[PDB]
């Protein structure tokens, strides 16, 4: 009846859409070992809080590549949000402006980056994923820093491979190629370039000027990479374990990550991130923020847009209360030895 | 039907008390992982028994801050008795004496230092909540000496924020708040001062003599703060999982604790202590005793004065037992190599 | 109905088979926990994707003992083959020369080496059991150099000891035994040689020219053994937990095995692979390639030469596929260090 | 219906005996974590087998302080065997001296030494309970070695503390405690002495020249002590888990004992061990022998002597296919090698 945390949204997302909807967004990859695990790894991590501090005062604001936020917590990419409530991206990005924070959107959106634009002012970061024609690349990217987008997110863990027992609703199509020159269901499929590699990123930034994230790093090997090749941040994921199962839970491979990075450029996560005391652990694991992916396709098929601000509500007031309670004024104060980790 | 043990007292408390009262006392923090730590956490250390010892007889008296005592069992402060029996801290005092340990009392007693201290003889802490009127403060120190409380156990892991739904017996009061110038269930609610920090701690050293312990440490970096701004002793405590889930058990953090003090000052724990074996445990590990909270309001609602009397009891017997057993005389033989920890 | 997967196979020959021939299939040794670990402790073992490798063209291919193959996936001796399936070994020959890898087949088998290589062109080894009389073994090795077997894989842990409750169907003979001179039920019992040792090894090659590979090592000791006395090869094998239970499981023995070979001779492992994400991990440990035995004799009893057919492709595709989301493109390309190991 | 382990005459005693006997028989102490652990931290060493090893010939026999016995499996001295059997101890000692292995008498027996030496040739041991009165020590002991006893155990994890609820069969006494100058259900409760010390085990040295070994030790600290105080041999026991709950599994302290005493002592060791697999076990560990004790009472219920000797040939063929399987030809070749121990 009531929602008093996040995951509750699950339920009653369950309820309302129709199986094989929930299922896939639910679902993990194979027997879902990683999807249990990105969830299960945050409650191995103990904290060790701090007293006799004066917690009066707490301040979450942050600032994510230039851009002052609220908290430490944005929108994960979610493909075609319409699915899940017909307002879709409209509703996500009017939230996400009203809480202060950033949404990132998708290349598979049912709302093009103009039509997110419009809703309003607000920080926004455009996901890319890089289709083999590098003509229709260029074409999205171009149109993502005219609607004002100030930064891209390379997704480079795509998911390999229900679609053939399920059919869409009317007028749902990929706004973002609508226009650009290349039912929608096929064709973008086989469309993914699998041989794309570092040089491809190199060639990214000459067509433009947007900070490029690397979206899909779990190794300190690869993290590495990325700072050599010029990325201007790193997103610690597993694709919410949707691509390859039995890789670590994404807060058991940050620390390597944010090790190897070497403070040169921000670190971020996402994978199975629900509570205010998640983020907290992932902050002072060194992570520069974090993004949720499925909470807000849940909330946005239980409330809409009142769902999702919601969402980004609880997470706030819990990651406040956690604060206060571990003794941290300022996300600045926030320690590595303010938790106690399963390996330490 | 018959108490062999103190985890029983839970079972009657639980049958005889409103279910509200009792999920209140038994609750812990969120997912009340911790609730579960506190206890889970002393079976995962093993006993080192030596043999050929002369164990016919066995000394438990210890001198707690200068004070002489039977055993180092003593009571934790736990608000508004009354509430489990009419008697309430007028049985736990006399209990306490009775036994010849120390007693500590709540600043949420429905019985006033005075009242309690009318008794007769004994030993007794009093547990000081600081509030932001430090008038008011001042005046419960002050009082508190008169009736000849011999030390202050400053609170420092206040748990933030069942109240709506309940509805207190007649003239059940805060009695120490009565007289001193400041429904009664708010008010004292926001009074509890969060900007609290160790100057707070060298403050009160001017208004009073008496010892001063730091209640709710955890860490071994505040331990050492305790010892150097002053603290004459030091209880690890997470108040009985109830201010903050998954912060780790006190008897896994004890020993930090313990290192870090260095000897200076003496190291007690609560959370958790239910038999005699936990007692020889914590002070394996460095301790110089333990505070019982639920016990004694788990036994007070079940026998009153009778059953608190019994939990001290068995308590002792048991806590007797293993000492014979373990090959040790008297709690200065007691050593670290008697037991084995999970870590070990 | 329908199989996506290799462990599917035994659910259907269970359902088609005695259960007294289903239950001798799938036995491990006394309390099966060795049976239950082969196959758990590849669960333990996680991936470290690599990313931004073009992954487009994936080769498998690969040479063992000089013999190049398409799959380091190759098929392990299992007796008696034509009591789960008439056409036995005939299929299994075939269906191995399809898909262009090796078969062993066994010394117990209801099919001669000349039948076997009647079948066709392929490359097969012959697994030797040594008996008492060394007459009968140089029979047998110098008809398998006849028949065009390439190497001898010699037993070394045959376990030991239903019978008295069966009865074979009629015709089933151990064909390899007809013709050289020495119910078949017994006889062959008691012929096993126990005082099989290292001197052994180095008579055989003098017998013979055909490689000998050691099957049955799961120590360090005994590895560094197998290269001093001449073997060429490696096969770290537990019987598939059918010698002695309590023995680890040999994905959890091969890296000790491969790092006392010192790169000398191939180490190869059976015991549990059912995935093709469980070739994926044995190559990143050491192996040079994995045989499998009772997937063989469920999908022969499911649909014969077909059901052999299918395991050995549905394998292929697994690890393929398993290659490509890692980052690799060869098997030369497949790292210790793209994998976390339960002890990493 | 027909014993194929050791394990299961428990079930056919449980069977066949009033429920108070076998509760009394099978408990241990408190929680029983000890209990289920000296039996459970078997199956946590694994085997580390060797290949190509001539196991024709194995051999089992060993010398137990000069004396030579046919195996390192030895009958732990459990109180009152008559009991259990109207044969008792007359049962037991015969099925020893058929085994050709050795027999612990207790101090609490319902046959005499004289008794149980009246039974025929083997090698016997008398466990010796020290009482206050000395004077009945001495007469104990001279008596064990007039009745040609080979060595003293002298216990010291003495449990402390059904008695009143249950009724003894008649004509069932202590007879060791007939004749010598002191129902008879009390009177012995009180008798034992808790003043013991290693200075009492100096002054046993005077009365008698029998070996004495230590039994209940399992520390490193006491196992120096016993070899430094002159003690004939060390037996690592828990007393059954019948003492302390919480001590560690007697196979989990036995390595420590066993380093400490530097070779100068045997070690020996009873606690949970049932098959043959955990006398090898205790044995590459460095135990030099094995005692059971319950066992022996559970299946002297069911079959009496037939029991008792059954036990014994059950663990003697397990424990020689163990060795064999290992590649072990006589107990001098088990080595620490040939296990993984947990910690390993
Ligand atoms: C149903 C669904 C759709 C997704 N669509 C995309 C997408 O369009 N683009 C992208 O890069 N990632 C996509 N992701 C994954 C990420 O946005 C992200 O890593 C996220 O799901 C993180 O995990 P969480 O869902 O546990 O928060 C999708 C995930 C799900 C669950
Ligand atoms: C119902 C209840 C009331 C409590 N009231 C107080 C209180 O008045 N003052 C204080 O400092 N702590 C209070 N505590 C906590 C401590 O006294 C103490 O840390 C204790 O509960 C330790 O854990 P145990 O209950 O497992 O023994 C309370 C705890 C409970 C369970
Ligand atoms: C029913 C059955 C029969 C077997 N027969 C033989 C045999 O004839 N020769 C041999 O060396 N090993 C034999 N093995 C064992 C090996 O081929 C091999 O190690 C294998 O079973 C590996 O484990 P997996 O079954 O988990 O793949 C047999 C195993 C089983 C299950
Ligand atoms: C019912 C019972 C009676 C026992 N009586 C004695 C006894 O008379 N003397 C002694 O030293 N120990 C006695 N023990 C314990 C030892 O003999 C011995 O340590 C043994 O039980 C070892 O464990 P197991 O029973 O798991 O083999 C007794 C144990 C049991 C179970
Ligand atoms: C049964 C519902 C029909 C499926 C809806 C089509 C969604 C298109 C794929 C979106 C997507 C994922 O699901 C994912 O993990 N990444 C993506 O980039
Ligand atoms: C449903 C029963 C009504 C609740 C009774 C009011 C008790 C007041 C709070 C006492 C208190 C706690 O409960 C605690 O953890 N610390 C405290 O200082
Ligand atoms: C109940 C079915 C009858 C049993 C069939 C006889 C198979 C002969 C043994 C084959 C064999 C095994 O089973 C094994 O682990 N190794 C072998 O070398
Ligand atoms: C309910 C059955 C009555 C009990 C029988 C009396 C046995 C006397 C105690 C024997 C004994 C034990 O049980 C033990 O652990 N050690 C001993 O020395």
């Amino acid at each position: 009846m009531e929602i008093t945390n996040v995951n509750e949204y699950e339920a009653i997302a369950k309820q309302k859409l129709p199986k094989m909807v929930y299922d896939y967004y639910a679902s993990g990859a194979e027997d879902q070992w990683t999807l249990a695990e990105n969830r299960n790894a945050f409650s191995r991590i103990l904290f060790r809080p701090r007293i006799l501090i004066d917690v009066t005062n707490i301040d979450m604001t942050t600032t994510i590549l230039g851009f002052k936020i609220s908290m430490p917590i944005m929108i994960a990419p979610t493909a075609m949000q319409k699915m899940a409530h017909p307002e879709g991206e409209y509703a996500t990005a009017r939230a996400a402006s009203a809480a202060g924070t950033i949404m990132t959107l998708s290349s598979w959106a049912t709302s093009s980056v103009e039509e997110v634009a419009s809703t309003g002012p607000g920080i926004r970061f455009f996901q890319l994923y890089v289709y083999k024609d590098r003509n229709v690349v260029a074409q999205l990217v171009r149109r993502a820093e005219r609607a004002g987008f100030k930064a891209i997110a390379l997704t480079v863990d795509t998911p390999r491979l229900i679609k053939n027992r399920f059919v869409l609703p009317p007028f749902l199509t990929l706004k973002n190629f609508e226009g650009i020159d290349l039912g929608l269901s096929s064709y973008v499929a086989g469309q993914i370039d699998r041989s794309l590699s570092w040089k491809d990123v190199a060639w990214l930034q000459t067509i433009t000027s947007l900070p490029i994230l690397v979206k899909g790093v779990i190794t300190a090997e690869d993290a590495r990479l990325a700072v050599q090749h010029g990325a201007a941040g790193i997103i610690v994921s597993n694709h919410g374990a949707r691509q390859l199962d039995y890789v670590p839970a994404t807060i058991m491979a940050l620390e390597e990550v944010v090790k190897a990075a070497q403070g040169r450029i921000p670190v971020f996560l996402d994978g199975g991130v629900r509570r205010g005391t998640d983020v907290f652990k992932a902050l002072a694991l060194g992570a520069a923020g974090v993004f949720i992916g499925r909470p807000v396709v849940f909330s946005l098929a239980a409330e809409g847009e009142a769902g999702v601000k919601k969402v980004l509500q609880m997470m706030r007031d819990e990651f406040e209360l956690t604060m206060a309670l571990s003794g941290c004024r300022s996300l600045k104060e926030i320690s590595r030895s303010h938790i106690a980790a399963d390996w330490d």
